């Protein structure tokens, strides 16, 4: 049993010139964490386009977690969360524009990193992003059936803002595609 | 006119606990030596973030060598390089959370240091830095139009390690915040 949540976005990132308002639904899978879910809110947040969309990543085949697409259906922005194995993330950087991890794991996920940073370096259009897991744990205490927040995104520092609790954090860029 | 130079850095900074790779292009201004385009890839290593940009070239007395700004545009971190006027390191001391100067060149930094230790030791946000004119000259002639180095830094030593060749060097900390 997968349950629906609603999520209201008012965004307002300084980094991006980047202000809109976003009305969202979010089918959490069963396997799915409250804390994992927020990750993928704070995502799209991260993110946030016209035309992003979720993905059902958990059906875990095809999709990413997130992803924009062009208007032939190609995708150009391929969002996976977690630590994707080495497959994964070679087919993603294959498939899309630009391919993005959002790694939160904790120790894990800075082993996993050291790990694997020389190989990843023979990418060019990949993304590898970190957030403190101390930080997202408290982001998924904030979950609720219908939710409300400002993100305010300031010089790399994102604040998740509700009525009821707030996180914020500064999302470690271990890697970014060329200008 | 300007030298499109290409640089992949793999970074391991055990002394920030910092660790990432970035692929950047530094434009080498006509009147930039190779040591110092290679004097600047180093900066660049030394202070790594997702934030930290190159300024304009020579062509451009008033920008620093590299910066991190503020959205609203006050720098973080201003970077000179080589032996920067007092006013201008007073100034930049002034407008940036932090300010740092490399010295490169040899004999022009240490004597630029011994008329300079007491006005700048006011700038309490100041940070200076000496490299080794047998380092940096080694470092310019690993310069190519595409280059690929592992940085390795620990207890104060970098290593920059490519295919055609490595240097290590010890940075001087002559002041610092």
């Amino acid at each position: 049993t997968a349950t629906v949540r609603r999520a209201e976005l008012q965004i307002s990132d300084m980094d991006r010139g980047y202000y809109a308002n976003h009305s969202l639904t979010l089918a959490q899978h069963p396997s799915e964490t409250d804390e994992r879910l927020m990750v993928r809110l704070l995502a799209f947040a991260l993110f946030a386009d016209d035309r992003l969309e979720f993905g059902r990543g958990l059906s875990n085949d095809d999709e990413p977690d997130l992803w924009r697409r062009d208007y032939t259906g190609d995708p150009d922005l391929w969002i996976d969360l977690g630590q994707p194995d080495e497959s994964r993330v070679r087919k993603a950087c294959n498939r899309s524009r630009e391919a993005v991890v959002i790694g939160y794991g904790g120790q894990a996920t800075e082993t996993w990193w050291k790990k694997h940073a020389n190989a990843m370096g023979r990418y060019r259009n990949l993304r590898v992003i970190e957030l403190d897991s101390q930080a997202t744990e408290a982001l998924g205490a904030l979950i609720q059936r219908g939710m409300r927040f400002d993100v305010i995104i300031q010089d790399g520092e994102v604040q998740m803002l509700a009525d009821h609790g707030s996180v914020t954090l500064t999302p470690m860029v271990r890697q970014a595609p060329a200008e």
